[PDB]
């Protein structure tokens, strides 16, 4: 049966936190390989040339981000297998960000001209790069709490987070609320449009990020539902910490709702 | 029963030819939207900074290409169901090059510095666009027969052709010949390595090309083997003309080989 | 029945210590047979001539060795039949190092020009050669604790140790952990590549060392699994102290894990 | 049933001739990588330093080789299944000489000072390098007809040929003639000893050549006797052109003698 | 049944002691027939002309004899039927040294020039010949405890002792320790080579000594195992006191080993 | 059955003739290794120091050899299986003389003082030692037909021939003529006495020759009678051409006598 394991969720949380820290450190390291990165003219793209620069394009995208988390944690509160939900979400997020780190290290591609005014630069020594990494870690990347002061690289994390939250929200509700699913979909597409129209990422970057998160999420859910982690030695699943997480769960997780407060 | 439909192979070949012409025409549109494409500084990668440029590394990849195509024709000659193989191959290449057209249209990504001496430019009119289109089409894009005079763009097709031919060669030979398979894999790896070391394309270009070819090839083979084109309305398959092309053949194609010449 | 005998492991450890001391003394003696060994021009190799010397490339090999040793210690801690594993590892390493001594005494093949600054030399007598042997013995031969001051000779031991530890880690873990196996393989390959690129040994030395360790390991384990130590007079096994160590063990050793500590 | 295939032996002979030509060309090109190779002090060996040079010690090896060749020809003449023997000998020697090419291209190990009077050198171009290759090929490499004028490199071929012919003579005679076997063993040992005492190869070269020939011969014959070419996909035998040559032969080859001449 | 007779071993040991005394007597008497025996030129051999004399090659033989003797008493201690072994060994040595006495008495063959500085000579009388005889007897004939001051004679006894101890070690230690047998054979071969190369004995003397020891040992073992002392009057065996010695023992001696100490 | 083979005795004759020629050539070449050989004083032996040299001591021994072969051919003429005797006699004489050649090559031991007047010496060339070999071959070594002009070496052939003839004569007659056996025995001992008193050989040489011929003859006859040449792989008889000669003969050879003349 489905036994709720309370000592594995914290392991997933620390794992995803270490993944975020490694991503921030790799970002800091890679931001050094090019000193200026703000003098070249932009590469010819289809979308960013038609629409002129709209200064406030970031605000609503990220605010839609917290709307998505808000609905996500409300669905979390009243659903009985919350532990499995928090066990799957971090386990997927860490792997996606590890792929982002690998793509980051292989190739760097930014937007040539945005945040040409961020100051600092050339921190050559061991002591203070850790300070930048800790800042962008405990700043969580929003532009409201100013950490994202200069440019951004290939494989934007905003798109991945938005799509992952939308999919997790839409998949763990009963299949009769087809109005919240539509709202989440239009909300995610609005966020995608706005970040693309912010002139900070190229169309190919957002497209491959969206495709990668969708494919990884669907593949993980199909593998979990099929229950092939122990059926046979089918394909030697390469997902980081997959069998150690879903071995205690057999079959598909139901969608029963309850209330963990004994004070009606 | 396997009925060789000889009136559908011509349609597939015509479709592939118009696809190639369309690809040439789209490239014709693409390489005029920014004038210079040669004054920019190269983007920082890991494999374009360590290994210096080699000026004979761009023809060994193609030599491997002709080797692989000759091997594929040799395999095609001695096969009972030649029409089905020639049908599937063209159907795959059409979709792959449509994807190439799309990804080149959305964004243009080049190598800033190679083939800077190529002449022409400022070709603004309607009449002679078809001229370079026909030249690139009936020059087949090799660097030996000089057509590839200026630089190349996103989603290189050389790796696409090499990977498709390699996988087709390894697929339709009896499963005891994995010494030719080793040779084909070595040829594909050498072609990829020389493409990368010729300073013709970025690393992510080659990686996404290889991954998309492998994924499309394996997915199409699984779909064809599972005879899901008419079993049920599973996903409304998105392949250009798939049900039209594979409806007359049921089950998995065997590995019976014969000799079409009746003169021993 | 598997009987863990604690009075044979001490014998195996003593045997390995004696073999290591003999190897150190033989190396000390061999270092005298050539006066300079540091003025000749290096022989033309295909790896030593393409990649210039990397000054820091030798410590990474010992780092990989330390990581593999830590993993092997962890495996030995959590195994039911630890004594048999410890008896087998020593019984293999002793034979391999005896072969190293023989092939070092047959011919001396050094690298002419590395560690050319090392002092000492011409310590001709019986009284202080043993001092150098004792230093090399109780310095463990690593360059971190500086004992390896002059060059090294044929049949390098670093590759032997790395390959033996990697094979023992790979084989004595459950056959479902196929990411630890890949990590160990990557570590071993990187160690071999670094020892080759540090201008420390010729390519043939590393290749023959790897082949000899692999063949000896596979042959010994096949003989142990086939119980050919008592089945018949097949070949009069030439492994030093083989039948004595495996007479009490029948069949193959299972993979049961436990915790020797009785305080949960 | 043993079917003597008369159309495969020609293929084996052609394969051996091609391999020999390739080996000669690779030796010719390898000889250029070091300018002098005749001024360095020799490496300290234990056999090259005890026994001074004997000027006439090299022709005895070729005399023993000719005696063994005559005995093997006599055995081949009076055997029922001559074709299989001729098809096996070539298929083994080709692989061994390919291994020789690989291990002598990887590293070069010559004797610095013997045949120091040989003239020629620096024939740099493509037109007359093939002339040197042709001379070495159609001189058979024997010193009686002077072609082997300068030094030789690692993995000597004289020991390979002697050991292969000795093993073929020993194994393919009735198991009651144990004085011919002793004579062949004595001839092979004397040939190896004269090779070592003629100051032509280091001890490790001869030892590894002998071991490699013995191991390859025993492995090939064990695989042929156990009939593993069609039993299952055990290990995918790496012998070049192995399954093709032994497909029609089942079991083991008997030892019935006859006389092909029909005029008693 | 094997009944250990402890009243017959003493007789055999006493007989051996009188045999040794008579051997010293015969050597002393024979030494007086030729006054000088040191001015002759050496007889031409094949092995006394190539290798020059080595001054330390005479003590290594006795070191090998001592270690073989120690191994022999180690085997003697742990044997159930120790008395039978001690009876047979002494019975063999008595006959061998009687034949040695005979072959010195008929003819004298010496090495002309070694130990030419030994003093004494011309000791013609009865009284003090007993003194030198007793010195040779209770000096046991080693060169370390200096008794062997002058030259030696035909049919060297060093090879006799080495071969007898070697064959006794290999026969009466169970038939599967086929590593100790190799060590004993190597020791015997090294002893023979050193006594030959020490310019102490002619080659024919060593060869006939080895042959006679091997023949007598094997013949006695076959005679004892076949139990021909009472089967019939076959040939009236000529061995000194053979039927009186092995009358009790019936059949082949088994190889049961025990521990005579009752204090674990 | 016992079939007379007439095409094998000629092989025996040619084999023994080649052995005789090889012995003569070896004697000729070995005679060169000492120039003078006639200045040393005789070694101390018991028998040649007592009785003075008899100048006419050689003749009667050799004419008694003539008597021996006379009675041998008389027995040959009137016995039915003469072919088997002519096969065995030469097959044994060849092996004995090969042993004589080996022992002559290893060590040379002569009589220093007899035949001081033979002239010639120092034939340093290639041409004329063959003349001496041919002379001593087609002079058959008698002292009557003067060829044997100087001294002889160890392993005298006269003793071997006399003993072999005596044994062959005494074994192939019915066991009821115990007066001719006594005549042959006293005749043989007379020949031995006379040749050893001719101051022509040492006692040890004659004793060794007699023992070797007796042992070889008895061993060959026991092997032939036991019929172990095909019973099993007992000891792999080392006799030169043993199984080839005695495979057509089964059991013991009888002693039926007849007359091959049809003219009574
Ligand atoms: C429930 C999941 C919460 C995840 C929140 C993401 C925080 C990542 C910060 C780690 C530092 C790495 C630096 C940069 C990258 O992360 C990229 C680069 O722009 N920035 C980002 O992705 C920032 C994503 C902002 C939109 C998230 C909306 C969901 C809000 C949940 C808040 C509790
Ligand atoms: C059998 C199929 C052959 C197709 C080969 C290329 C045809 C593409 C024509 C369409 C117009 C676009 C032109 C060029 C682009 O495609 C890209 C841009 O760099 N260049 C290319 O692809 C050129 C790839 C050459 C390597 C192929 C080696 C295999 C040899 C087989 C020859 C029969
Ligand atoms: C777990 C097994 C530990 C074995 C360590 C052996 C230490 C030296 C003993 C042999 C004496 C002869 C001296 C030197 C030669 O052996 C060669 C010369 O290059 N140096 C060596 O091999 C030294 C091996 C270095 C790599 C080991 C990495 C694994 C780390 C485990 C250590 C706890
Ligand atoms: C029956 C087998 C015949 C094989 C003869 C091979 C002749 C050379 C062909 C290979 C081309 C490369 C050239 C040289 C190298 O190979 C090495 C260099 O040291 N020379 C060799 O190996 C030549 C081996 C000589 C000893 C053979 C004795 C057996 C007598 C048969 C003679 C016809
Ligand atoms: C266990 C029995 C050991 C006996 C060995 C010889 C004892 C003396 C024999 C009788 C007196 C004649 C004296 C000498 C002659 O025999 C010859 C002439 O050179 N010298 C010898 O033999 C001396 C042979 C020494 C080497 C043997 C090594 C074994 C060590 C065992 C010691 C307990
Ligand atoms: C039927 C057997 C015939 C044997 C005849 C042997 C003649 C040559 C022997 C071998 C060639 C080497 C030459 C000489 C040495 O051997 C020694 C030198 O001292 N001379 C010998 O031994 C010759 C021994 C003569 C005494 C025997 C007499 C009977 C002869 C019968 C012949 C019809």
């Amino acid at each position: 049966r489905l036994d709720p394991e309370y000592w594995k969720t914290i392991l997933s949380c620390i794992y995803v936190f270490i993944v975020f820290g490694f991503t921030s450190f790799i970002m800091v390291i890679v931001h050094e390989r090019v000193p200026d990165m703000q003098t070249y003219p932009p590469l010819p793209d289809i979308f960013l040339d038609s629409v002129p620069r709209i200064p406030w394009a970031f605000a609503m995208t990220e605010v839609c981000g917290m709307i998505l988390c808000y609905i996500w944690l409300l669905v979390l509160l009243l659903h009985k297998h919350r532990s499995i939900l928090l066990r799957r979400l971090c386990s997927l997020m860490g792997t996606v960000f590890l792929l982002r780190c690998f793509t980051m290290f292989v190739t760097s591609l930014s937007v040539p001209g945005q945040h040409l005014q961020c100051t600092g630069k050339i921190y050559g020594s061991v002591w203070e790069k850790l300070h930048r990494a800790f800042a962008i870690w405990s700043g969580f990347g929003m532009t409201l709490t100013g950490v994202h002061t200069c440019g951004d690289y290939m494989f934007s994390g905003h798109t991945v987070v938005l799509t992952m939250l939308n999919f997790f929200v839409t998949e763990y509700t009963p299949r009769s609320w087809n109005f919240l699913h539509t709202l989440s979909w239009v909300l995610n597409l609005f966020g995608i449009f706005f970040i693309l129209a912010a002139h900070e990422h190229y169309s190919i970057d957002v497209f491959i990020a969206f495709y990668i998160t969708t494919r990884l999420f669907l593949y993980y859910h199909t593998l979990a539902n099929t229950r092939a982690y122990q059926q046979s030695r089918r394909a030697r699943i390469w997902f980081p910490m997959f069998s150690f997480f879903e071995c205690n769960v057999n079959g598909t997780v139901p969608n029963e709702y309850c209330w963990p407060f004994s004070k009606p």
